[PDB]
């Protein structure tokens, strides 16, 4: 997942509601780096959310890591920062949200004069309206993400199926 | 605040976060309420959740809570705490036994010098002289000192209020 | 040491280090010797070097050598800087004119609270009381409180010690 | 540079000098990520050393970049910051060197649950021994770096000569 370069800074969702943005989300598409991918984001008794991502491996088991999302600034609270078991902190930064369906997530770490990126459009349904993709795409291409690098990923119901 | 940058002491070898759980009472603390104690527990997601208490001088229970991550998880002793409202601050558990005693430390470098907490706990609101006087020997291998330490009030009248 | 997380300023914009570069002085600074001066120079890597003096209550000068450094060239005013012996701090060029004054800033966190440095200088041993106000004011902005500003002692006898 | 885990964090040099370690290095083995690769350290007048990297690039022009080098804890001596112009601040470690004749140097940085690699044979001359390139090779492999994946740098004296 690596482009010359620094990670640029896009904009992030303003007056971000974590509240709203709980529950359950599917990836729909996503920068190179399992299908039928969800994540679903709870309550957490201290600060911050627990975070639960599930997956489908090739041979149809169920991978599943669990985490917690912090924003360090609270000035900033779509600016986070996920610890996964057995993973250094990766920043997590919520670019564009409606928290009823479409969420754009992105990633970047540097790399000296190159980074590495992660982005991620998801949705509250393992589909998404093509025009609303193509907004999101809109979006990632203000900052410098090639749209022909996106997967797209597999939520077909039937091939899914093993997620419940 | 002293001059100098922080110190890197040992922490505790093989720290079993399982077993760190549950209440712990404050005994000695470096100066920064009275009745301390802090609840660690199951979190859903990585790491403790934390919850302090402590009575304040007019008699009502501030209470805060946290999060505790350690980032590398090949040192699972040093922690990263996350309250409400706060900075993170490192917190290194330099030395425990699970069921008596932990002895835990924080600092922070601020250009020549450096801010330091440092704190003495237990699973009981007290803990024998013996093994406050190991602890402060720790202590003062990396340059606390030990005249610079605060006694916590444990007192059960005056903390009847913690219940 | 103040409540309160800290504060993130605006910054000085299109920041041109080369015209920043010289000998400054201290006119008034929060509290952390006197006649104190900086001088900035070209730095064969990048960044530039730093050389502060100040005399000594005794009458000696200390001095300290240093780098700055800007770590994400998008915000060239946004230092970390480097001293002898020291960590790290962060260093902002708040607002600058490169020919009379400048004001600086840096702020480290410490959970609940911070601790913050802020300095306006000049490019002469004294600076004109209106541009004072006016940057007075832009320190009001974010917190700082006016009456804990020291002023720094710049009288030509006192400082005749540093040529 | 991309392989899975976290970061390793081999041994450094103990008593790592820096004033011994100035002057002309030339690379001759590194992971992948110009030829005739040389780094110059010098004199700092403020804290660490400054840099200057130069290579040969395929269409015969010399490209370099100047940097500052900095140990921020002075403790750790071999452990050092790289901030090169308009890039993000590196790692780099001194693992091992005998300052006469080779070094072997390291970095990595995190990102995730994966982490991206540099590693570096550099030498006083524009070879180096294969008995003292075994060795090296041997620490290594002792934290993961695969031998196989070593590009090994054209230091060819003819085709290097654009270097004066």
């Amino acid at each position: 997942f690596i482009k010359p370069g620094r990670c640029p800074k896009p904009a992030v969702q303003e007056d971000f509601d974590a509240a709203r943005y709980l529950g359950v989300w599917y990836d729909i598409q996503r920068l190179p780096n399992g299908e039928c991918a969800t994540a679903t984001y709870s309550l957490s008794p201290g600060v911050g959310f627990s975070v639960f991502n599930r997956e489908r491996l090739a041979n149809g088991t169920i991978k599943s890591v669990i985490g917690s999302a912090i924003a360090e600034d609270p000035c900033e609270p779509a600016k986070l920062q996920f610890f996964h078991e057995n993973a250094a902190p990766v920043p997590y930064w919520v670019l564009s949200t409606d928290y009823d369906n479409y969420a754009l997530v992105y990633s970047c770490i540097n790399l000296g004069a190159s980074h590495a990126a992660y982005a991620s459009i998801v949705s509250r349904q393992p589909t998404l309206p093509e025009e609303t993709i193509k907004k999101l795409q809109g979006t990632m291409s203000s900052f410098g993400v090639g749209v022909d690098t996106l997967l797209t990923t597999n939520q077909d119901a039937a091939y899914c199926s093993a997620m419940n």
